[PDB]
């Protein structure tokens, strides 16, 4: 029956796919090819090619994200060799070695075995390859909440968080046919961090905060042509207000707003003196400033949006329709000094693309 | 045919009204006098108490609306008696001055004639009651460019607007039966106006920029129990960042960023900066600090949205449906520090309500 949604779902893809490499010619034959695979065995395989195509397509399709400009140029890593879990978690290590570069960030995915039947070969538990673990007992808070779950999981197998606020939880992934997941310590030689100072306020230094390098996403499904490789981690390099006005701000995430007031000196009394703006904008200055005085790649909020607008011109050259969710595109802070604030975006779904998927803890 | 249209709305609002206002005893009879005044006339006429609740249950409905928590408390002024130009002029102007109360500003909706077969009895052409002129002609940019169209269209009916770049735009409204709007200047004794000032950067001065108290929107139609009421100009007082995020901030507006960034001495050289976002804060700071101290009523966003959530809160504990519409509800200065940038709305239409119509300049 599925093999039909698989089919069809091969069929558009392959054609764009051949069509947007100059490839045409040789569709009515792939197709060929596929359409007795599928009929003999119920799934085809992607070419290293298509794969790569595919993949950088899903980061095209991507109405959530602003940094789109540069989908071409994603470093693709085809591990779907991988069997064994030592080799999973080599190459996940191998994956923020690479992309990390030493600070100078490659945007990079690996690519694992996909599904079978809907079966799983390899499930990622982390949300991030870096996060920060999170607790909660007795009115104590420790670490990002964001994390709570994941770390209370973590614990129960057997590791041991060292409770500071900036404790990195381990890799954690199950393997098709375990009943458990296995966890790995990350080495602390392949994560960068960077310590939070501002440039012109020293005592900034003094809230001791800081954030890692690489946030490499590896919770999400990417689907290519009816196949679904839920083990598909990627990444980026930040833009700042992912950082200095979410992770560090959001009450229910660092909720330092308070702290950098008091450190750069305004009360934080009345509303009508708008200290969480001008908290917001400084401590934003500082994670800018930390990143760059350490050499690794970040972005500001205008700069991706004056880069999102070429994508968007780009697009249309191409004669392709440009996707976008504009309550994601806009950045949280000054969103109306961007270009973005000031359209609109069709938020339709084209595939490839990356996908949520329900959490196995929790 | 469109007597079919009228029924169902005043079916749909009597009822609701009736319901809001403990009487619900008294819809069959007054749905029965309505369904005869249809049948004979084609129209119906509302009370006053029906016209003020009304009016207030628009309000409620506004998706793109952050301050209605007030909305119960809208003075309401029943004006269906005006048949003359120099009445309309009358009631605009007392309007303008009950409103703005020396400051204290009571939100105040005056109603006038509604259209009879679609056809209007009054006709305003103003955005709002006060607004600056504004001018463009050999790269002599000059007041609001959003003021553009509206003002050439006054100098063409023998107004001249002095070139400043806070000109007031006239009064200029058309009455039905007369081919041509008039005119009339605004007596500067009615107009509040306030000088932006820092409260600790003395050069902010040196801008010069002012703004006026009171915000009166008069060219939406209001429609109540489908009788539209095309004339109905409404006002609150301003959120701060209407001000100093938009109508000063704005690359096409007044465009005022590079130079608060001048006089609050930062460099505008770089986007690394975040000398947008500084000086927006900065800017947005001196808003609400000029207004509050010339006791000229404004919200700063963040009591606002504090509003809001007792709004929604509100609704909720009435039964009451909470519509609203997300992209204009946040912000645009942190907006993510709002509990409105956290959740979700439904932007359904519900009547009654305040809707767009054409201009009949451009
Ligand atoms: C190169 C630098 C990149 C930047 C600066 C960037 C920026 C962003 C930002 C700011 C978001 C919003 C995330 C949030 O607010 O939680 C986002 C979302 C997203 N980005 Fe990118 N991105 C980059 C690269 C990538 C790459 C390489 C991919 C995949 C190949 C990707 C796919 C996505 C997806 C799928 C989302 C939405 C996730 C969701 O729905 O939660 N981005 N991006
Ligand atoms: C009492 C103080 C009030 C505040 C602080 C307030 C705040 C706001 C703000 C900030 C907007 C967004 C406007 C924009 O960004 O251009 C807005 C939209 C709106 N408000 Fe209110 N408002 C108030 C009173 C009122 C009143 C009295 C009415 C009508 C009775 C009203 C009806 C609306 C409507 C219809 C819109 C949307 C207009 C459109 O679609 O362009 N508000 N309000
Ligand atoms: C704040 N949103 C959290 C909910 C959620 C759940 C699962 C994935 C997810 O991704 C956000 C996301 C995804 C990809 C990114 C790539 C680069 C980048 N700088 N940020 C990125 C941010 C976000
Ligand atoms: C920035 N939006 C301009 C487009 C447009 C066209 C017609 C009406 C309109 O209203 C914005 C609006 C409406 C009512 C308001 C009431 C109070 C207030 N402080 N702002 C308010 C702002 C807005
Ligand atoms: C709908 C579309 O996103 C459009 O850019 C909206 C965004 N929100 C807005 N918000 C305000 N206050 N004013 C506007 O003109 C707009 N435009
Ligand atoms: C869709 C709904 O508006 C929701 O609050 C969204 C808003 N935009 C967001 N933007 C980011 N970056 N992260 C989020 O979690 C959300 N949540
Ligand atoms: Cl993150
Ligand atoms: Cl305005």
């Amino acid at each position: 029956e599925e093999k039909e949604i698989l089919w069809n779902e091969a069929k558009a893809f392959i054609a764009a796919c051949y069509q947007e490499l100059g490839k045409a010619a040789e569709v009515k034959d792939r197709l060929a090819d596929i359409k007795s695979e599928i009929d003999l065995t119920g799934s085809y395989v992607h070419t290293k090619e298509e794969l790569e195509h595919g993949a950088k397509m899903a980061w095209r399709n991507s109405n959530r994200c602003i940094g789109r400009l540069f989908w071409n140029s994603l470093n693709v890593i085809d591990r779907r060799d991988v069997r064994t879990k030592e080799e999973v978690r080599d190459a996940l290590f191998h994956h923020i070695e690479t992309a990390t570069n030493n600070g100078k960030i490659r945007p990079t995915i690996t690519i694992f075995p996909p599904e079978e039947k809907g079966e799983k070969q390899v499930e990622i538990w982390n949300h991030q390859l870096i996060r920060y673990a999170g607790y909660e007992s007795d009115g104590e808070r420790i670490g990002d909440p964001a994390s709570c779950s994941l770390t209370a999981a973590c614990e129960e197998l057997g590791w041991r968080g060292e409770r500071t606020d900036f404790d990195l939880l381990p890799l954690i992934f199950r393997m098709k046919g375990d009943e458990q997941p296995v966890w790995y310590e990350l080495p602390r030689s392949l994560v960068i961090e960077v310590p939070i100072t501002h440039p012109d306020i020293e005592a900034f230094s003094d809230l001791e905060l800081k954030w890692y390098g690489v946030p490499i996403v590896s919770d999400m499904k990417l689907e290519v042509g009816g196949i679904h490789y839920n083990a598909a981690p990627f990444n980026g390099w930040y833009m700042g207000t992912e950082i200095g006005a979410r992770n560090l701000a959001d009450e229910k995430r660092y909720d330092k707003l308070k702290k950098v007031a008091s450190v750069i000196g305004i009360a934080a009394d009345y509303n009508t003196d708008l200290w969480k703006d001008q908290a917001l904008v400084e401590l934003n200055k500082a994670v800018l400033h930390s990143y760059k005085k350490q050499g690794v790649s970040i972005v500001d909020h205008h700069t991706a949006a004056s880069q999102f607008k070429r994508f968007e011109e780009q697009a249309e050259e191409a004669g392709r329709k440009l996707t976008g969710d504009w309550t994601w595109l806009i950045p949280p802070i000054s969103p109306a000094a961007t270009h973005i604030f000031h359209r609109s975006y069709d938020n339709s779904i084209v595939k490839p693309n990356y996908f949520y998927q329900d959490k196995p803890y929790e």
